[PDB]
């Protein structure tokens, strides 16, 4: 559960004090100067003379554009949390401005902590300076590797998503959410702006969006910035925000009347914001508008005007760095020279090399710090899932009437299983869907709670299962649900989201992103706990798309996931649900699991139960297995074809050309392959099926014919090393497909019954079969014209049942 | 190229303190009765009796219709320029108010530089009085001849069109050009008013009119003064400006709650100047609303009321010089000894007769100051232009074609 942490929502009822606002200036100046060591210096930290160019970086790598008003906004937010006691996770939109985050983390104190060679002096001060963007050093953006980070930031549009995600079933952690105005232009986050229409102010945080107008992307300005401060407010306001603006730096205006103006301000947007939390512990029904904030500062506020002659402050070429070379001239080093000096370092250090005390007495302790705040580090937080047992919600009718009974739809199973584990965990289990949730046959969990929806209800005859807080949340837009779920396993909770398999490629960014925080974390980042599995219950997918047609089908998401698999980091998992006995044993593995990314490929279609839940979870921990009651061949000598399959409708297709093969007395061996990684090369990966586990299932010398849900490609590219790879025959989708009936849909892509039938005719006996395969083939055109004449499939197609079904 | 002086565009950032505002009034006093002793008074400076009418020129000449008014603006000008550190030149529109400038130039130290012989005690001060409008002496328009001036005015309608073209390529150069009323009907001065059209507040510096609108021409009221303050303020905004107005002398009220209500003012007007400048290294492509000050006093301002039952202050009577014949009646003596006895003359000067130390503590020192801005002495900043080479641009054909040769066009 998250914790309630400090005091929430509290006023100050008092004016900020000077002696704050003493320590908020000096902390901005020791921050400037510590994301200025880090760019450019990789010795002499604190410019002992002879400060010389033997001191300055060979390649001067990073981004000075944001830092100092992200250093800005943090030191004041550090004050606030230190006054009012209150639970805050920042997120960081602009990432690229790192140099502020570990700044931030070093002068609260975390960074030691985390990392003890980085002590808190001069030494430890050399080291920090030069492990920034360094070889064997740590990263530029704002990184796992950094304590109090959430969200990386390097691949934008996702700040605001990820603040709404953390906040939800959080009711009392504030997210300052900082956003790049750049990075307001992308597309994410123009619509993560409306999602506070799916927040309660009651059950759920307070996320403050603070706009980090500079004015400025990479060499081009921003549209915001540049369009009239009436159109902004007006813009802010019609998406149920309150504006309020700040604009510094662009005058001579003294430092210190900036730090206070900022503290009234900032004093003001968080009585309106107590107003709010105040009110909703009453009144929950009618959505309040939130206070945002539009920070107007000069890009790279603090560094010299001009170098060379080019504006630099408030111009696009502080985005970088200025003074690309400070080790190459004379100039350019006595320029960085008096940009250090200018903050005064003799005042802001000891002797030794310590920030000084009266600089960070301000500071807020202990558990209110960003660097050791829970919610940022989600690992400790999370608890296991109290889950119901499974073998309540077993399809039992495959253990009397026989396997291939039925035309259930797999994803119903797994909605009664995850409304029971909503049951037993409300507020740290939810439920997302770009709205699509009914569609993949998830609605079994609104028997238990409702979709969270904070704009207007207007009926009853339309607004069921509408409640302005749920567990399931619904917007039409898959990088919004994307967000929430992220940010939600992030800060210690648990999630499914479903998703239409053509449209998850929409967020292949995201799920590389989200990877890469966990490549990351599983490899070098120990002190980083885990946290619950991305779930992505992948369905409506390309082979039973009748309604929509060609648009709607591309089941690339396997590629996009194939590619996350190196150095036995296992933050990926792949499965196919061939029936609703086998989606429940794969549900139960991944909700269990952590610190990966499980896309389970489950069909909404009415199709038949193969197996027994004891025979799903049995094929569960190899992977893949052998189905004894489908084969003819008592071992592997006999069979004259191995039949593999991965996919319900692969599955079915090879169930059915199986009893075709049986009429003709052919010996083979059926498999079934529930997890694709399993197939991946022994020694490349350890978890893997070991090759002479992998030569058992499939016999050396025998035809493999492989029916597979996605591209041929994916499969091909796994198996290289594996034996007896060259006679395997993948069969997968061909990007052919239109709206039709289903049997069309698998004819096109030479993937239906008769067709395998053919296939593994051929790989025993192409002479001998001839008249078999020649009868095969025009069958199969005669039952495209059935369709034609008819409007639906062939009845030798529609109504065949498994001959194992009593 | 135009030199940065002090510091520019500067805020202030505190009340105008109260000693500065004594030294203001004490300043204004003093350019009056310097700027009184320069029209009438030929010898005994400062009134040691017997004071009779031998001290008094034989013929009067000069202006003193629009001479207090440029005192008073100049001394707070002195003020503002001691305070801000600002680059300031001032373009004296209506020029016939000399000595105003020739007390500025006295009164801050300069004229005894240039003119040695002008010292600053009694002696100087006798011939410092004599020398105005005299035979061989000194003009009595703002000349040439005075330091600090880069404008005659003695031709009325070029003060904006001088001031524009003073502040231009000039970034850090504050102009306050004070245009004359009557002097704002002539035709140049109108067109001139629509220059701000053609600068730029982030390249070129920044020009404040000050419309010194006492309401009178010589014998004539003024179109401006008699038109409703609707009017004057809508006609100035049309233009481009921000109109500020500040009105005085025209009740009892005490100076100093005058000098005060003009420091606040004029502070005021700085703060929007220096936004507009601090506004333009940001943007510099859309047109501010420059301030301009409308200055509405009565015209000879510190002279006696009324003179043979006529009004003179606050008239056209008071242009050129009332009191014509100070030397030839008994009565108009008496006037013109009560008109120097009301500044109190014998508490601003010390007894070796210079101008006493306190009087001008505010005052501007160095090259800040009017008659040492190195703007208004055009030719100690001026270089040479580099040249390029002229046989680059010459016509060859000539050379080998013949004399006669061509259509070409000359000033291409
Ligand atoms: C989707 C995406 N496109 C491009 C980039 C490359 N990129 C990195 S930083 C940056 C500019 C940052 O823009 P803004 O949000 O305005 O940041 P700031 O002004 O704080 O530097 C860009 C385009 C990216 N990170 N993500
Ligand atoms: C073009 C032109 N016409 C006539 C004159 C004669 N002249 C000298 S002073 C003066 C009146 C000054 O008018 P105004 O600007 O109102 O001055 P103030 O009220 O300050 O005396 C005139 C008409 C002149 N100098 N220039
Ligand atoms: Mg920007
Ligand atoms: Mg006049």
């Amino acid at each position: 559960t998250s914790p309630v942490i400090g005091t929430p929502w509290k006023k100050l009822n008092a004016p900020v004090s000077e002696e704050a606002l003493e320590g908020v200036d000096k902390y901005w100046r020791v921050a400037n100067y510590l994301s200025i060591g880090q760019i450019y210096l990789r010795s002499n930290p604190l410019m002992k003379e002879p400060f010389t160019r033997e001191d300055v970086k060979h390649r001067l790598v990073g981004h000075w554009g944001t830092t100092p008003g992200l250093n800005f906004l943090i030191g004041h937010i550090n004050r606030f949390i230190a006054d009012h006691g209150q639970n805050t996770v920042i997120i960081m939109g602009p990432g690229h401005g790192g140099p502020a985050g570990t700044s931030q983390s070093y002068l609260d104190g975390t960074y030691t902590e985390t990392f003890p060679k980085i002590t808190k002096d001069e030494a430890g001060l050399q080291k920090f300076f030069r492990q920034f963007s360094y070889p064997g050093g740590i990263p530029s953006h704002f990184a796992p590797e950094t304590p109090g980070s959430i969200h990386e930031g390097g691949e934008l549009g996702y700040a605001l998503s990820h603040a709404y995600g953390a906040i939800m079933d959080n009711p009392s952690l504030f997210v300052p959410a900082i956003v790049g105005d750049g990075e307001a232009e992308t597309g994410p986050l123009a619509t993560g702006w409306q999602s506070n229409k799916l927040v309660n102010p009651r059950t759920d945080g307070i996320v403050l969006p603070i706009l980090h107008l500079n004015g400025y992307k990479i060499a081009n300005p921003t549209i915001l910035s540049r369009i009239s401060d009436e159109e902004l407010h007006e813009f802010f306001h019609g998406m149920g925000y309150e504006p309020y603006e700040f604009v510094a730096g662009f005058d001579d205006e003294d430092h210190m009347s900036i730090h206070r103006r900022f503290a009234e301000l900032w004093e003001t947007i968080w009585d309106e914001i107590c107003d709010i939390k105040a009110t909703a512990q009453t009144d929950n029904v009618h959505r309040p508008f939130y206070p945002m904030l539009i920070f107007r500062t000069p890009k790279g506020w603090t560094c010299p005007k001009y170098i060379d002659g080019k504006k630099t402050e408030g111009s696009w070429r502080s985005h970088q760095v200025p003074l690309a070379s400070a080790r190459d001239t004379e100039a350019h080093f006595e320029v960085l020279k008096n940009w250090l000096e200018s903050y005064k370092p003799e005042e802001l250090f000891d002797a030794n090399g310590a920030v000084k005390d009266d600089v960070l007495a301000f500071m807020p302790k202990g558990e209110l710090r960003i660097g050791a705040n829970p919610n940022a580090n989600g690992g400790v937080i999370r608890n296991d899932l109290k889950l119901p047992n499974l073998e309540d919600y077993e399809v039992k009718e495959v253990a009397e009437y026989g396997h291939g009974w039925g035309q259930l739809e797999a994803t119903r199973t797994l909605g009664a299983y995850t409304r029971d584990i909503i049951k037993n965990n409300p507020r740290d289990f939810r439920i997302f869907g770009p709205d699509e949730t009914a569609s993949n046959r998830l609605q079994a969990s609104y028997e238990v709670t409702n979709k969270q929806w904070d704009a207007g209800y207007i009926s009853d005859e339309v607004d069921e299962h509408m409640h302005v807080s749920g567990q399931v949340v619904e917007q039409l837009s898959e990088h919004q649900m994307e967000g929430f779920l992220e940010a939600y396993l992030l800060t210690g909770r648990h999630g499914i989201w479903s998703s239409y398999e053509s449209f998850v490629h929409v967020i292949d960014s995201m799920l590389n992103q989200h990877a890469k925080w966990l490549e990351a974390t599983v490899r070098e980042i120990p002190w980083r706990k885990p946290i619950a599995s991305m779930n992505l219950l992948v369905s409506s997918h390309v082979w039973r798309q009748d309604h929509n047609g060609f648009s709607h089908q591309d089941p690339g998401v396997t590629s996009v996931l194939l590619n996350k698999c190196f150095h036995n980091d296992h933050v990926i998992g792949i499965y196919f649900a061939t029936d609703a006995n086998m989606l429940l044993a794969i549900a139960e593995k991944c909700y269990k699991s952590t610190n990966k990314i499980n896309a389970i490929i489950a069909g909404k279609q009415p199709a038949a139960t193969w197996l027994t839940l004891d025979e799903a979870r049995a094929e569960l921990e190899k992977g893949a297995a052998a189905w004894d009651w489908a084969s003819t061949a008592k071992n592997n000598d006999e069979a004259e074809v191995v039949l593999a399959a991965a996919g319900d409708v692969p599955t079915q297709e090879i169930m059915a050309a199986s009893d075709k093969l049986k009429e003709l007395g052919v010996k083979f061996k059926v498999v079934n392959v529930a997890d694709l990684l399993s197939l991946q090369s022994a020694k490349e990966n350890d978890e893997a099926l070991t090759d002479e586990e992998f030569a058992d299932i499939f016999t050396a010398d025998k035809p493999v014919l492989f029916a597979y849900h996605s591209y041929a490609h994916d499969v091909r590219g796994l198996i290289y090393d594996r034996p007896n790879h060259d006679n395997f025959n993948v069969h997968g989708y061909e990007e052919e497909g239109s709206t039709t009936t289903p049997y069309d849909m698998v004819r096109v892509n030479r993937i239906d019954r008769y067709e395998l039938t053919a296939e593994a005719l051929r790989m025993i006996d192409a002479d001998k079969y001839a008249d078999k395969i020649d009868e095969l083939e025009k069958f199969r055109d005669e039952a495209f014209q059935f369709a034609v004449d008819n409007g639906y499939d062939h009845p030798d197609y529609t109504d065949w049942v498994y001959s194992g079904v009593n």
